[PDB]
């Protein structure tokens, strides 16, 4: 089945992991055009994802994902259960968001206490570990970018996301796991070195939101070896 993705960015591009993570499988995208990473932004454009919803089921989508961690988080938990019920009732597809795709694979490895690794601002940083504490998480830490740039965040290297998990995991080395937070981000080279060196399992916007997105869709698809413990 065609999995439809609304992203962040006005270029409305299938996020750059699915040909890597999923090779064999048809994504499509329709973009918000999110202004900055701030809520300012995404109350600039959150009203607009039913539209999107709607945009991506008339392009043949089988199944929806809202791929903005954020913008699905920045409101508490309710709002991202509310506007996945909103984009199902205006649509009759299977949604879902990137916000509930990290809190399944952090579920999916057992991880309890969890340090979190951001692009983010603090104050998006504040709202994420509420979020995570509504749904029964416990954030150890966090170490983040304070980026608020939307497309800026593809530009980050790997070496700068290896050590920002490293210290984020340094600061509660205690920690079930490490939650590295932002969907714009390029971490598929970054997720095996972490988790290699640190003997704890990542589990990365991006990344997390094609795999929650494929097993919504429910073929049994299975990701290509070498991105991280959340594929098996």
């Amino acid at each position: 089945p065609t999995i439809g993705m609304i992203v962040p960015p006005a270029a409305g591009l299938v996020p750059a992991d699915g040909a890597r993570l999923y090779p064999d499988l048809p994504f499509i995208a329709s973009g918000l055009g999110l202004g900055s990473v701030t809520p300012e932004g995404y109350d600039a454009v959150i009203e607009s994802v039913v539209d999107h919803a709607r945009r991506l089921q008339k392009q043949g989508a089988a199944v929806v994902s809202l791929m903005g961690t954020s913008l699905s988080f920045y409101r508490g938990a309710a709002f991202n259960a509310a506007l996945t019920v909103a984009m199902r009732e205006a649509t009759g597809l299977p949604c879902t968001t990137m916000s509930t795709a990290v809190l399944n694979g952090l579920r999916a490895l057992g991880v309890r206490r969890v340090a979190l690794a951001t692009a983010y601002i603090d104050d998006v940083n504040e709202r994420l570990a509420a979020f995570l504490a509504e749904e029964s998480l416990v954030p150890t830490g966090c170490r983040s970018l304070g980026i608020t740039g939307v497309e800026a965040m593809a530009r980050v290297d790997t070496a700068t996301l290896v050590d920002l998990c490293v210290r984020a995991f340094e600061a509660a080395p205690d920690s079930d796991g490490i939650l590295l937070s932002c969907g714009g981000l390029l971490t598929l080279d970054a997720i095996p070195e972490v988790e290699r060196r640190l003997g704890v399992p990542v589990v990365s916007s991006s990344p997390a939101g094609f795999w929650d997105a494929v097993r919504l869709a429910g073929g049994g698809a299975k990701a290509r070896p070498g991105y991280g413990r959340l594929f098996d």
